[PDB]
C-alpha cells in the first residue's frame, strides 16, 4: 500500500470517470498513471480493457484483460466482464470457464448477475437444461431479477409448461421494462390462460414501438 | 429394465469392491460384465478408468474418464475424480476447468473433496490467494479435514499470519497423523511462539523417523 493505494484508486476512478462519458482516449491517461504505481493493479488492467474494448480493439482488451486476471486472480468483477467480453467476440466456451470461475466469489455482490450470464452463455452453446439450471441458481440467490425471470418464463413456455411460466413471467413484468420479444410470450401466455384481456392489451406491439418486427408480425397470424 | 439395468449396477459394485479391496486388475472381468450390458455406462466407464489411474495407465484411464463424461458432463463425481487425475498427471490447466464444472452441483455430497482439489491445483499454478479460498470453502463443507487445514496453516505460515496457522495446524494435529513436511511446520510454528517443548517434541523428524528428509536437513540448521 504505502498510500500509494488510494493515488492509483483515485486516478483509477478518474479513468473510470472519462470511460463513463465515451472519452475513451483522455481515460488512458489517468489509467496508464495507476499503472506506474502499480503494474499489476488489476482494476487498472481492467479499466484499461474496458477502453480498448470500446475503441474496438479487441486483441489488446483481450491482453489487458489477461494482465488484469494475473494479479488478483479471485477478482470476480473483472472476470465477469472479461467473461462478458469473450460472449462478444463470440468466444462461448471461454466466457463461460472464467463466468464460472467468477461465480467462486460468494460475496461478490453481482454474483446473481454471473450466473444469469452463465445461463445466456449456455443458451449460445445450445444447452437449454443447462442454462435453466443457472437461471434458477439467480433467483435462488434473488428472486427479484425480471431479466432473469423472463429468460425462466420463455424456456418454460417451449416446454409447454404454461403454469410456472406464467409464473415466472408476472415476476418479470413487476418490473415496467417490456421489448418486442417480452411482449410477444406475454401474450402467447395470456392466449394459454384464456386472457384475452391482456393478451389485446399488449397493444403496445402496433404502436408503442416494434411495429414493423417479426414479432408484431406473429401476433398478427396467431391473433 | 428388462432385468438388465439391475445387474449392471451389481457388476459395478463387484468392480468397486474388488477395487476398493486392492485387487484392481480383478475389477476389470466385473466393469467388462457392465460395459457389455450397456456400453454406455458413465458408472462402468468411471469405475473402469479408476482401475486404469491406479495400474498408472494415464493414457487408457483418460480415454475411460472421457468416455464416462460423454454421458453426463455434469456428473460431479466423475468430474471430481477426472479434476483430481489430472492433478495427478500435471495437467493442471485441464484439472481447473473440470474442477471448476463439478463444483456447480451442490447437492453432490463429496463436494468438499472438489473444493479441495480446487485448492490444490491453484497452489501449482502459483495462486495461493486463490488456494487458500478453497481450502476455506472445503473446511466448511467439511471441518473434519486434517489434509485441508495442513494446506491452510502452511499456505497461512508463509504469509506470516502465525496466529491463525497455528490454530489451523492444531485443527490437522487433532487428525492424529504426522509426517517430514508436517514436522517441520509444527517446529517452526512453535518457535515463533514460546514453545520449544512442542518443538523439541518433535524429534519424530530424526526416529521414527525421516532422518534422511530434507526436513530433517533443514532442521539442524535452524536450531
Amino acid at each position: 500500500d504505502k498510500g500509494r493505494d488510494e493515488a492509483r484508486d483515485a486516478y483509477i476512478q478518474l479513468g473510470l470517470g472519462y470511460l463513463q462519458r465515451g472519452n475513451t482516449e483522455q481515460a488512458k491517461v489517468p489509467l496508464r498513471k495507476a499503472l506506474e504505481i502499480d503494474p499489476s493493479s488489476a482494476d487498472a488492467h481492467a479499466a484499461l480493457a474496458v477502453v480498448f474494448q470500446t475503441e474496438m480493439e479487441p486483441k489488446l482488451a483481450d491482453e489487458e484483460y489477461r494482465k488484469a486476471l494475473a494479479s488478483d486472480s479471485r477478482n470476480a468483477r473483472v472476470l465477469n466482464n472479461y467473461g462478458g467480453f469473450l460472449y462478444e467476440q463470440k468466444r462461448y466456451e471461454e466466457a463461460y470457464q472464467r463466468l464460472l470461475e467468477a461465480s467462486q466469489d460468494t460475496l461478490y455482490p453481482e454474483r446473481s448477475r454471473v450466473f444469469e450470464n452463465l445461463g445466456l452463455v449456455s443458451l449460445q452453446m445450445k444447452k437449454p437444461a443447462q442454462a435453466k439450471e443457472y437461471f434458477e441458481k439467480s433467483l435462488r440467490l434473488n428472486r427479484n431479477q425480471p431479466s432473469v425471470a423472463l429468460e425462466m418464463a420463455d424456456l418454460l413456455y417451449k416446454e409447454r409448461e404454461y403454469v410456472p411460466a406464467r409464473q415466472y413471467y408476472d415476476l418479470f413484468a413487476q418490473g415496467g421494462g417490456q421489448n418486442a420479444r417480452s411482449l410477444l410470450l406475454g401474450i402467447r401466455l395470456a392466449k394459454v390462460f384464456e386472457d384475452r384481456d391482456t393478451a389485446a392489451s399488449y397493444g403496445l406491439q402496433l404502436k408503442r414501438l416494434y411495429p414493423g418486427s417479426l414479432e408484431y408480425q406473429e401476433f398478427q397470424a396467431e391473433k
